[PDB]
């Protein structure tokens, strides 16, 4: 790892006297979901690269920034554009802003993103609760803890078996009936994989087969650093494909339709997410 | 990735200067399989050393050799000895040739290799033409594309669920037939392991479990940063030994079989290999 | 790997002229396992951090020493604290010591590790005598013996289906019922990850559904060199807790208990080694 103690407290410091804006829910917004932060009030934008020791984002399109304001009744501090893996950062880079976030006050954090569908019951546009995750980086070496391990934050070896709280889980399902919706809102076990190249039929009938619902190529990370901190923690998956499990069919992933999920069934995902922070304690 | 666009062009200028030869086949050969290079015709040599950029191949014999030549009325480029992830190499240089390739102007890729049998209807000896792969290494980062990505080479997220051309897959199995053989030409899915060491009989177990049916070293990574380039993919796998799958045998696997299956029924593939550049398309 | 065979050399006579000891058998003690070292006599204590070219122990304790003496009946070397991949090290690093324990003369190597149980016919404080491993890292690229092969080792592909010596197994069986004991003595497969979080549900059930019956983040990385170089293996696992498999359960996996099952039922594997001792040939 290399930031020191140091790094993260001088990064939260800086944040904390260019702002009077003091968060509890910290929002990471997955692919296509980045318009949450239209309904923020009272905003402030900061780029992440005028922020000190931020990992800066290389060329996904430019747009990485942090934005501090007021959703549904919640000081917040959402990312717009998050690390990934597979662009070439190592996991204590991707999670570096979670650690940022626990210094800042942050007690909860949101984390979204959009995910293939394994379950078969599944469907575009279909919202999936994470229950669980299985981390396949992690079996391998990549997790984000690795290296020696700072009390400051937590202790050496964190339990994850309860990473996705259950209260928010439930007043999430709740939520999600008060409003009265058409679909369901589904649950499920997410699974990490690297990435970027999109899974074979092999590859997708193996995490079926693992018991995972969704898969998708971040998360898992920012979910321990943050259960690490003592962070509490919920999220969901926005289904924008059916991965290919057969060899019958005839048709490709794309980066292209996951954007364009993201575009009409977004939007959904954004009010859910407003009217979910006052079932968020304080 | 340590390698700019440059590096990539540089090199294939330099072969395309150094050599008249204007190859649209690339052919790596797998383990004990490189006696293929003794089919072409107007064969030029030239040593992985002298190449610029080129990994330069430790000791493994300190055989590496790139051979332009023709085979069965086809241009072709061949890669005696290629690069394993087990001998230290980032897969970012493992591939390297495959992006030379692509600027060289390929547009198809074989690719060659010995391997375990996890299908208990294999045989040793038997010819699996490789219809899908599962990326174990991939799923936690071990990908040839992570990293930035360059539009020059591909896409940010390539799909992979048809890799291997079904084209190209059908006329293999129809000249497999066309030439009257004993032995069935099998077809499967090929798991890639990192290795060096050999699976366990709990391994053995878990890669049958997730539906492989061969079992090796290389390979996939090649075919990850082909289809990236656009290039059509085919290839197969020669099953040189059948792995222990259960405590009953008393027999090891050993580097030293696989030479040697890929020593008889070598020359079996070397053969199906010249008479299918007929089948490829121009 | 950072290290030439040089300084495995280098290592080995600076141990070897800095005690009259010359061991035979080498025991890398798991966690609260360490108590084992009360066992021998003539001992003569080294710090890692005074010995040439060790990695020295960051800070699990800052307790780390390599103890020479004779265990009944023979010349031991034991390794109190065990190097761990999620601590940081390179898996170069954390085999280190096995490589110079061959150097050393020892000819036999004993593993003992802390593990939790995914085998539900376990129960806290059984002992489970490994019989194979499945390698999660390995798979990926963290094997131990990446990299150029040196032969004065061992071979470039070894074989590890035979890992877990089968004499030695038989006669710890025996030994097991020679001793007339409550609780039988647990056999099967042990699954490395590399953690330094505890496994959640979905994964607890991947891990089941994989055919492992206990889970740890040691012990294959040393058993993998160890075999690379002839050494003959044996080892178990003392089942400190039973993982979460189900939702239903309310209790988290914490360092706490580990440390403490290895308080009680600790010293029955103490006793065990020792007695073991007289099992192994010379
Ligand atoms: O089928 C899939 N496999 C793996 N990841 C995803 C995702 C998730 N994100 C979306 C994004 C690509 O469009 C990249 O960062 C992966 C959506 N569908 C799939
Ligand atoms: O049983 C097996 N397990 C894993 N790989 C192979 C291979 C493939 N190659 C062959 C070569 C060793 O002889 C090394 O690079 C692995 C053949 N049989 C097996
Ligand atoms: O449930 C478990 N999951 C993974 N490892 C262990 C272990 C083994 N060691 C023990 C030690 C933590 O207390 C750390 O190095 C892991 C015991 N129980 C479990």
């Amino acid at each position: 790892n290399g930031y020191t103690y140091e790094d993260y407290k001088n990064t939260a410091e800086w944040l904390l006297s260019h702002t009077k804006h003091r968060p509890q829910v910290a929002i990471i917004c997955g692919s296509g979901l980045g318009g949450l932060t239209d309904k923020l009030t009272q905003a402030q934008i900061f780029d992440y690269s005028e922020i000190p020791n931020f990992p800066r984002s290389t060329v996904p399109g430019h747009a990485g920034r942090l934005v501090f304001g007021f959703l549904n009744g919640r000081a917040c501090v959402m990312m717009q554009g998050r690390f990934h893996m597979y662009e070439g950062y190592p996991l204590w880079k991707v999670t570096f802003p979670v650690r940022v976030f626990h210094l800042l006050g942050v007690d909860t954090l949101v984390v979204t993103n959009a995910a293939g569908g394994l379950n078969p019951k599944f469907e575009v546009g279909d919202i999936m609760l994470i229950r669980d995750h299985i981390n396949l980086p992690g079996f391998s070496g990549q997790n984000p803890l690795r290296g020696p391990n700072d009390e400051r934050f937590g202790d050496r070896f964190p339990a994850m078996s309860d990473a996705y709280d259950r209260t928010m889980r439930q007043r999430a399902l709740s939520t999600w009936k008060q409003m009265g919706e058409q679909r369901e809102l589904q649950e499920g076990t997410y699974v990490m994989v690297a990435g970027p190249s999109f899974e074979t039929v092999a590859e997708c009938r193996v995490l079926q087969k693992l018991g995972a619902d969704a898969v998708g190529m971040s998360t898992v990370p920012e979910v321990i650093v943050a259960r690490h901190c003592g962070l509490r923690v919920f999220g969901f998956s926005l289904i924008t494909n059916k991965v290919i499990m057969d060899y019958e069919s005839l048709e490709k992933a794309n980066g292209e339709e996951v954007l364009a999920a993201g575009k009409q069934a977004a939007q959904k995902l954004e009010q859910f997410v407003s009217i979910l922070m006052a079932s968020i304690p304080l």
